[PDB]
């Protein structure tokens, strides 16, 4: 509360570390569905159904341009990629499986880096 602060968690490496995590996700073999925005002209249903589209290139641009106020808003966008994927794709599709694999991969790196 006013003039009463919890001790300062060192966040000075957060930007670099999120950037490293994102690099790892970008270079994963199962990242291919997620590297660019889903083409809304060519994928019927996507525009209407997925209210907040997100992809790795869009996270990378946001990260490089100071549009994440903190490491939690970065994690929210990464999870949004996977949440969108599950909303739109059957679990037993290549894309559906890729999205589960990538979410697992991400969450481990997130835990090991920050928890």
């Amino acid at each position: 509360s006013m003039s009463v602060k919890k001790p300062k968690r060192d966040d000075s490496k957060d930007l670099a570390l999120c950037s490293m995590i994102l690099t790892e996700m970008e270079t994963h073999e199962d990242a291919w569905p997620f590297l660019l925005p889903v083409n809304l002209k060519l994928v019927p249903g996507y525009k209407k159904v997925i209210k907040k589209p997100m992809d790795f290139s869009t996270i990378r641009e946001k990260l490089s341009s100071g549009q994440y106020p903190n490491l939690e808003t970065f994690a929210l966008d990464v999870r949004l990629v996977f949440d969108n994927c599950e909303t739109f794709n059957e679990d037993d599709s290549d894309i559906g499986r890729a999205g589960h694999n990538m979410r697992k991969y991400f969450e481990k790196k997130w835990t090991d880096t920050f928890k």
